[PDB]
């Protein structure tokens, strides 16, 4: 039966378990906007040790960590010049500027209101709906929001994904989300608890099945 | 140990299981913005049969269904005059007008783009952050977003809650979310699949423990 809740010690184990389950026990096999995929709706993934956001298996190589680190610097710096930022790799929907806008208010709430439930970074917003009936290629944000809260000296993170390509782009999302929760934790002078990753659509495209089978076992 | 994933046949069973688990196996016991509570972070709840949104146990009575139906009419009508709407019960953050604004674009995507992953109603948005450092009493939206998708003739729903009072207001949230997914399903001419309810903070205030113990068993 389809397992929808996956607890793992580190990002890699979570990553492999999620991919394994979508390949073997999908909820849907479906034609999507960009091709056929196996899909599991409303997957919940928990990572016990979120300092583990750089995975170690070199066979998971479709997102290089040279690229992922360049992407991190690009998005934490809140820049808009992606053409220049990625020239070594061949209205906007960049996450960086949105995180930058919300940082002062959210950090204030997080540091000053004890045990707050209100610290939510919006990534996807309703103004992005102008992309739906368009022929633009801009990303309609796959990340819906990231919630942070501090209890008893520890920072807990919940990233809610509208849409997640679990074989490829999830490698990048994990890296970026891991870096960001550590940035937030360091700013607040607290330690890290755990990380939770929900995805309304958790999918692997059929064109990537062989790649996935390459890093399982 | 704290159970964070709860699958139930109907809303009531889910409702009772969630409350039971927060009372008996909380992750945190914490001082919040509005008093002490038991709390479980990143709870995931699945309801198999979402037509069951009106629960039947009369002991769960802090949200009357007379009130809940009045609230439904108020929010689906996209009104702003809550003073008049609720005169029988003693910038805005109303959900209704936000749902109304997004309905045309989201319905279009849902009906016209097959197997879309993009149909997300934003409730909580970053402009609401102006409430954080304020002395207004307006609700800072507890509901983050509601995602809808259709596969093989069935409508699936994922409601992501930033913050959920599981003993009291969850009775209202379930009713409203149940009515809305059926409104959406009927508009699209499709049947209903299942409903998923994630809550970054799932909590019961200590002042409501006796009320909860009243409807368990
Ligand atoms: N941060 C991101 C951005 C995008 N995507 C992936 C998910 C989908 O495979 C595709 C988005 O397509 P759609 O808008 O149809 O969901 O990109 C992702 O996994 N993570
Ligand atoms: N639709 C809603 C609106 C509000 N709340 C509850 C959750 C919290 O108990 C409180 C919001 O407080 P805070 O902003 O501190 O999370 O109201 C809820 O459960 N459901």
């Amino acid at each position: 039966n389809t397992m929808k809740y996956i607890k793992a010690a580190d990002f890699q184990s979570a990553f492999k378990a999620v991919n394994r389950e979508i390949l073997e026990n999908p909820q849907f096999v479906t034609d999507s906007r960009i091709g056929r995929c196996n899909e599991i709706g409303s997957m919940t993934v928990v990572v016990d040790t979120p300092s583990s956001f750089k995975m170690t298996d070199p066979r998971i190589n479709r997102i290089s960590y040279e690229y992922a680190e360049d992407f991190w610097k690009f998005m934490i710096s809140g820049g808009t010049d992606a053409k220049e930022a990625f020239k070594a790799y061949p209205f906007n929907t960049f996450y960086g500027p949105r995180i930058a806008a919300q940082l002062p208010a959210l950090l204030k709430e997080l540091k000053e209101k004890p045990n707050s439930r209100r610290v939510v970074f919006q990534i996807l917003e309703s103004s992005d709906q102008a992309l739906l009936d368009s022929d633009e290629t801009l990303e309609y944000p796959c990340t819906d929001s990231v919630t942070y809260y501090i209890r008893d000296g520890k920072l807990y993170t919940h990233c809610h994904m509208r849409s997640q390509n679990c074989a490829v782009v999830m490698q990048l999302d994990f890296y970026l989300q891991g870096k960001l929760l550590h940035y937030i934790a360091n700013e607040c002078g607290v330690e890290v608890g755990d990380y939770t990753h929900t995805m309304v659509s958790a999918h692997v495209f059929e064109r990537d099945f062989d790649y996935v089978k390459g890093f399982l076992d």
